[PDB]
Formats: C-alpha cells, structure tokens, sequence
C-alpha cells in the first residue's frame, strides 16, 4: 500500500483536504469531467485541487510504455485541463499528479472505456459501440413499482454450468441467446427467464470490478467473484465480454444484452456499489485527490462501516456529483431501468433524494431500491439513507428484512425456524410484510410509509439460499415436507403488498450445498444448475403460476398505504397460519373479494371464512378438501387463494 501524501497545503492556501472550508473552495459544477472526444480534438478535465502538477500520459497499448506526457493547465475550482488537437481514438491514457512530495498515476475516475483489467483509460468514440437499432430501443411498460417482479442474477452463474446449452458461457452475450436448451431439452437462459414471467432482471455487479477479484487476462483459468470490489464505476466488467482486451467489446455487448432484454419484455436493474471501493489506498480517487473521496474518522483513518476497508464520502459535494453523474451515465448511455444500492445506509439522504429527483426528470418508472440497513459510520445518524430514515426517502424501496426473517427464520442463526418451518410466534411478522411494511395499525407497522418502499424476498445472493436455510432449520423433516415449506415462502413473497424479489434459481430450489457466503466460491457452488432445474420443472411451473396469479390480481399490487388500510383485512386464524382478505375489488381486481391462507400446519384444519359471498378456489386447490360457502377444509403446508367473483 505504501505512503499517502495529503498534499502541500500551500497549493490550497493553507486549507487542508480535511477542512470543511475545502468544500467551499473547489466545487466544480461543469459537465465535462473526464475525456470529451472528437476526431477534431480530445479535451481532458481532471479535478485535482491538491496537486501542484498534473500530466496526461499517453500510451499506444494497454501494457506499453508512455509514448507522450503532456502537462495540464491549472483551471477553475481545482480542475486541470488539456486539449489535444488530434484524433486520439485508439490511444490509452492516465493522469500523473504530484501531491505533496510524491508522484501518483491513475486511470481517469470518469473513464468510459478501459484496457484489460482497467489499468489505463481508453479513448473511444462511444457512438461506435451502439448496437444496430439502439436508437429505437424502447422499455416495456411499467405502471407501478408494485407491478415489478425482480429476478436477481449473476452474469457468470447464468450460463457457466456445462449443460446450460449457452455458447457464450459467463458472458453478457450468453443472456442474449434464444432457444437455448439444457438437460432433457428444458429451456435455459433467456427463454427460461422470460418463461417465468418476471419483469426485471437485477444483475449482480456489471461495472468493472478489481483484478484481484477476477483477473481479466487469465480467463482460461478458473475464476469467480460476485464483484462487490469496485474499480471503474462507469465502465462494464471486462470478464463478461468476449474480448476484455478490446475496449469497445464489453460496451457493445452489454448494450446488446440490454437491447435484447427490452425486446423480450424485460427491464434491467443494475446492482451498484457506491459505498466503497476495492482498495482505499490503490483506487484512482486516492492517488489523484488523497483524503477527499473516502470517509475519514476524526483521527484520519478510514471509516470502515462497510467492513470492506473504506467508505465513499457521498456527502462531500464532488463525490455526490460523481455518484449522480455515474448513475446518469448508466441511464443515458446504457438505457438501464433501475438501480439496487448496495449498503444504501452508507449513502447520505441528500444524495439519494437528488438521484431520485434526477431520474424522475428522465423517467419516473426507473426503479431505485437499496439495502437500507442500520449500520454505524462516521456519517451522522440523521443523514444515513436507511430504514430508520425511510420517511425522508420517498419513492425508494428497501429490502424488508423483517418479513424475510419472519417467513424463513433468522438468517444469522442457521438452525432457527420461522413461520414456514413451524416456529412459534412468527405470524405478526408475516402480517407486517403482507401489508407492505406500512403503518397498518396497532403492532402491524414497519418502516415504510408507502408499499413502494418495501421489497419482499426470502432469498438473494447473500446468506443461505431458501432451500439451504430450510434444510438447516428442519433436521427432522423430509425433503418433500421442506419442498412444501419452500413453495409456501415463495407464495408469501408473491401475494404480499410491495415489490416482490426472487433470487435466480429459487424457482428450482437452488442450493449452494450449505455455503453461507459464496462471493468467491467456485462455479460448482455458484452456477445455475440446469440439471437441478430439469429435475424441478414442476416447481418451476408452480413459480410461473404464482407470478401469473399476482399479475392477474391487482389487489396484490396496491400502490398506496391508504388503499391497503382500506382493503386489506386480517382474518381469524390459528397458530402457524395467517389468513387475510383483500376486500371490494381492491386495486381494480376483477373479483369482488380475495381470501388468502398461508398454512404452515402440516395437519388437517377446518377454518371459518368471512361470509362475503360464494367463495371459489383460485389457487392451491391441491390443499383443499372442501369449500362451504362459510368454512374451508385444508390439509398440508401451502398457500390457498379463494375469490368471490363478480
Ligand atoms: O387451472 C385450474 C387450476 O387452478 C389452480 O391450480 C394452481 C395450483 O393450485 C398451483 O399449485 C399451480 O399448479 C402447478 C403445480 O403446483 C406444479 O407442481 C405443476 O403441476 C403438475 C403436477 O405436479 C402434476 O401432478 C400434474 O397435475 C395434474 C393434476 O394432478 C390433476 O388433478 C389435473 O388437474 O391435471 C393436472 C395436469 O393438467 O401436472 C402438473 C403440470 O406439470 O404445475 C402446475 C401448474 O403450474 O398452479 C395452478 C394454476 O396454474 C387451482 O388451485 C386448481 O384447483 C385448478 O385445477
Ligand atoms: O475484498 C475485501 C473484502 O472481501 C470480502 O467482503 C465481501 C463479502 O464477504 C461478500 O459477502 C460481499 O458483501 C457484500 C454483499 O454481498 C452485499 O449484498 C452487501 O451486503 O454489501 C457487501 C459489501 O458490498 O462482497 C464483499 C466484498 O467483496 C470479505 O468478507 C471482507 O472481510 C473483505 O474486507
Ligand atoms: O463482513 C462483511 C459481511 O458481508 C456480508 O454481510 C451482509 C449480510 O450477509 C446481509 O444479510 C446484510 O446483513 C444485514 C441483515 O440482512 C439485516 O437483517 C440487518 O441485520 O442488518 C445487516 C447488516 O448490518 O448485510 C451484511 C453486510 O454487508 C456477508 O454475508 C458476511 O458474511 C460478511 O461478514
Ligand atoms: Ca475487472
Ligand atoms: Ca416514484
Ligand atoms: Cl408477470
Ligand atoms: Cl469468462
Ligand atoms: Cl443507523
Ligand atoms: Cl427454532
Ligand atoms: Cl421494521
Ligand atoms: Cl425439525
Ligand atoms: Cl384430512
Ligand atoms: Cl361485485
């Protein structure tokens, strides 16, 4: 790691990078940070207020020697500028700065293209990376965040299994391949995903993550990482391209993926990690403006509330500007439809609200959700964009961990049961999630003001899969009993108010063999196992039918808390069950009333129904012995949905 020199403070009039006054002096507001390319000329602008000198170093190859070093001119508000009056396309560059007594060299933080492993900025005309027809790219319609069904997927997981039937395994283009087949001829890849009826694919880190995680020059050797180690925020990851050495390839191929998903009726959500960088000492931010872009404690050490070594200082204006302009780059250049903010509680509220505001000016249907966990940091508590402050973050969804733990049990105490597995006293936790996490009434309240702020899930890339958690918490159960519990958990997600979220492979009871944190586990742990999918085609169809049920019934997708409080009623139900009605054509539902039973009791039950008319079975008939319209006879763990028709 070596030495960080925070600068000769005579350069900044005696004002240290750590002084609050620093943020009055050097707040550059221009829209031209980075390289602005033209065949006529390329203009460079670097923000580096503490540097006493700045150079652009030009390279001809991603690994070669400098062919030219050009001094930059000190400009306004801590920036440096340089105009090169030639066609610079095909060249590579870095910045070299003198900060204090030492010289540092770094990629452009505003890099839009890079060489292999992201060690040099690539000069490229981005118009030459657009797919044929990109100008006519249109998004599938979306009337409400509550109409989304999110499918969380890793680009490598999707296709790397040897029987995936996909040619470009591990690559962006692997998800553009249509008509791919797996074991016994089952659909795989894109056709499998569109066939489920999900609406959004949420992609694990597709920005450029560090060479320490996946070495893009050694892709012929085994490799795997989720990618939560950011290196270049504004350029795609090289290992998901067919040629990481061609700066244009990863850009064109990601746009091809997005174009194809849109044409097949899918939207794309990008997992973004603005809360930390791969290495606080080696990142370009620290080489160019040490002390500014990352958060420091009072003793001038890194704040490490991410447990990754560092936090980004989103609350400082130039970093706030950086994050916002990065998001807008992904929206405008790549047509991205949403963002999932990793450790959103490490980002400040003003930054999150300005992001939401800027996106609403472009397209309010663009999704913003995040991990709103309550986590310590030097960022003051009232500024953290987390669940405790959700009242201050309108329109931003947060993962509902209360609902998650109530349904499947404590994710950190592996053997602890929850609602689905026969634990005691989880019914109110499930009810709170059914109501969308809102202040429904009495003890049924969580953090959400509106149901658009609550993302419901029982599986994601983190922690055990739902199947693996059920296994660890039900040692006395058979796999057939656990499969019923698994199906019930998925049903709860898809019939609760709010935004439903599925982990890729949940539809076929994805297992990681009990691995809790698979971020760098081999592909054998992390792949979408298309053999298991072929053995679980009935479970896949069950998930497809659940998703179809939610789409057929807008009563499950109410947009406002007032509607939920006026139409959702919890009914009398015994322990280890939850029952509710959605009354009076809620949300424009075609049926007059719905009744939903979550039955975690494996035995036989006779239940009293509210006398609202001639109930009929709509879902889960396999659990129903009799319906008297009022009394319901059920047996076995699972969901039952009844309706009173119009
Ligand atoms: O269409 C009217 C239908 O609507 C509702 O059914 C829903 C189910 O309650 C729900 O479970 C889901 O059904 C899935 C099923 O869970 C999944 O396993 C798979 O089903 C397989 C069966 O495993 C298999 O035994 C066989 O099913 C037979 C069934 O035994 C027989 O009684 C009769 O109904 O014919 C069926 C086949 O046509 O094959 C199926 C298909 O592989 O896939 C199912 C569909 O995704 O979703 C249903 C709605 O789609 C009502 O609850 C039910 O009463 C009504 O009959
Ligand atoms: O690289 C240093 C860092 O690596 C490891 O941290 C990884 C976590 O173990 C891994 O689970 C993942 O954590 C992220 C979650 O997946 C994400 O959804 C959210 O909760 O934020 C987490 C951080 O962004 O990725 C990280 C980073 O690769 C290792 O465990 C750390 O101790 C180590 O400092
Ligand atoms: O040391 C880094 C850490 O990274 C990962 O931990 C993540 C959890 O796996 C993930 O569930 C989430 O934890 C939050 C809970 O879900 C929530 O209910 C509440 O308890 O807040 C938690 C965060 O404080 O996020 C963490 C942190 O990224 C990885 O899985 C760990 O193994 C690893 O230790
Ligand atoms: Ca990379
Ligand atoms: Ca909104
Ligand atoms: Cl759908
Ligand atoms: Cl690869
Ligand atoms: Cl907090
Ligand atoms: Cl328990
Ligand atoms: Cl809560
Ligand atoms: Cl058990
Ligand atoms: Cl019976
Ligand atoms: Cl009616």
């Amino acid at each position: 790691h070596g030495t960080i020199d925070y600068g000769d403070v005579t350069v900044t009039g005696g004002i240290s990078v750590f002084d609050a006054k620093f943020d009055e002096l050097y707040v550059y507001d221009g829209d031209d940070l980075g390289a602005v390319y033209a065949p006529e000329e390329t203009r460079f602008r670097l923000w580096a207020p503490t540097a006493s000198e700045a150079f652009v170093v030009l390279y001809e190859t991603e690994d070669g020697m400098p062919v030219k070093e050009l001094p930059m001119k000190r400009d306004v508000q801590g920036t440096w500028t340089l105009t090169v009056a030639e066609d610079c396309g095909g060249l590579f560059y870095t910045y070299r700065v003198k900060v204090g007594e030492q010289w540092n060299e770094a990629v452009d933080p505003y890099a839009k293209a890079v060489g292999v492993n992201g060690t040099k900025t690539a000069i490229l005309d981005l118009r030459s990376t657009n797919p044929e027809g990109w100008e006519n790219d249109q998004k599938p319609p979306l009337a409400s965040p509550t109409d989304a069904v999110i499918y969380e997927l890793h680009v490598r997981d999707l296709s790397i299994h040897p029987q995936s039937g996909i040619r470009e395994k591990g690559k962006f283009l692997g998800l553009t391949e249509e008509g791919t087949r797996g074991p016994n001829g089952i659909p795989t890849g894109l056709d499998h995903i569109t066939g489920l009826g999900v609406t959004h694919v949420q992609l694990l880190p597709i920005y450029d993550y560090s060479q320490e995680s996946v070495d893009e020059s050694r892709l012929d050797e085994p490799h795997y990482n989720w990618g939560y180690d950011p290196q270049n925020y504004n350029v795609p990851e090289g290992s998901y391209s067919t040629d990481p050495h061609n700066p244009a390839a990863r850009i064109l191929e990601l746009k091809r993926l997005i174009q194809k998903l849109h044409a097949r009726g899918l939207r794309v959500i990008m997992d973004v990690v603005y809360n930390h960088v791969y290495d606080g000492y080696l990142i370009h931010f620290t080489k160019l403006v040490p002390g500014y872009y990352l958060r420091y404690k009072a003793d001038r050490t890194f704040s490490d509330g991410t447990f990754c070594g560092n936090e980004c200082a989103s609350e400082r204006p130039i970093m706030r500007k950086y994050i916002i302009e990065s998001i807008l780059h992904w929206v405008r250049e790549y047509h991205i439809d949403g963002f999932r903010f990793d450790l959103m509680g490490m980002i400040d509220i003003e930054t999150m609200n300005e992001i939401r505001r800027r996106l609403d000016e472009i397209d309010p249907t663009i999704l913003t959700i995040g991990e709103g966990w309550m986590m310590e940091t030097v960022l003051p508590k009232e500024l953290r964009a987390n669940q405790d402050n959700a009242e201050k973050l309108p329109g931003i969804g947060m993962f509902n961990d209360g609902m998650r733990d109530a349904v499947k049990g404590d994710i950190f105490i592996f053997d602890r049961k929850g609602f689905i597995s026969g634990g005691d006293g989880f019914e109110d936790g499930v009810k709170r999630g059914v109501a969308g996490g809102i202040n429904y009434g009495g003890q049924l309240r969580q953090f959400a003001v509106e149901p658009v702020q609550s993302v419901n899930y029982v599986e994601c890339h983190d922690n055990h899969t739902l199947w693996d958690k059920i296994e660890l918490s039900t040692p006395g159960a058979s796999d057939e009993e656990r499969r019923a519990m698994h199906r019930l958990a998925s049903a709860i997600v898809l019939t609760s108010q709010g935004i439903p979220f599925l982990h890729a492979g949940q539809e076929f009871m994805r297992t990681k063999g009990g691995v809790e944190n698979s971020y760098k586990s081999p592909i054998e742990v992390n792949w979408l196992d298309w053999e298991r999918c072929a053995a679980h085609q009935d479970d896949v169809s069950y998930m497809r039918s659940l998703i179809a049920l939610r789409k057929a019934h807008p009563a499950f997708r109410l947009k406002t808390a007032d509607e939920i409080r006026a139409h959702l009623r919890f009914e009398a139900a015994p322990p280890h069950t939850v029952a509710f009605t959605l009354r009076d054509h809620a949300g424009g539902d075609p049926d007059r009333h719905l009744y939903v039973l979550y039955n975690a009791n494996p035995g036989a039950l006779s239940l009293e129904l509210p006398a609202l008319g001639p109930w009929e079975v709509r879902f889960g008939g396999e659990h129903v012995l009799a319906l008297e319209a009022a009394r319901l006879e059920v047996r076995g763990v699972g969901v039952v949905v009844l309706a009173v028709p119009r």
